[PDB]
């Protein structure tokens, strides 16, 4: 709820602190899209790939579009401070950045977690998808359903 330093800081980025599914609407499931962003304006500056890189790898399985076009479509939605930060280099990419990449490919996720499975991405979608994530830790991400 309180307003992030560095996204307000952030070059990349223009306008008020908003939530996401504020700034780019869809039909997403209750209380995924809620986290706050600001609009991306810069065009990519070609962030190298994330070390953590399980949930592109995950989606990049169900989807077939390559990892690295997954992430220039991130960097087309998010200010680089959501994406290249403390958080992501330790912990990885998190379902706020799957509702990211489900509204940039439109695809609704059902993510497959130690607690249960839940929906992330917008309704108004032809694609589904499945991902698994365990908590650990680590947190990892992984491509189609529980099995085992």
């Amino acid at each position: 709820q309180l307003l992030p330093a560095p996204l307000t800081n952030d070059p990349t980025a223009i306008g008020p602190v908003l939530p996401f599914e504020e700034l780019h609407p869809r039909r997403y499931p209750e209380n995924t899209a809620t986290f706050l962003t600001r609009l991306r304006s810069l065009p990519s500056n070609h962030l190298p790939q994330p070390t953590l890189n399980c949930l592109l790898s995950a989606v990049s399985d169900q989807t077939k579009v390559s990892e690295e076009h997954l992430w220039e479509s991130l960097q087309t939605i998010l200010p680089d401070s959501q994406l290249s930060n403390e958080e992501t280099n330790t912990l990885g990419l998190s379902t706020e950045h799957l509702t990211a990449l489900a509204h940039l490919y439109n695809f609704q996720a059902t993510v497959y977690s130690d607690r249960g499975p839940a929906l992330f991405g917008p309704s108004d979608t032809i694609k589904r998808i499945d991902i698994t994530h365990t908590t650990g830790p680590p947190s990892h991400f992984s491509p189609g359903k529980r099995l085992l």
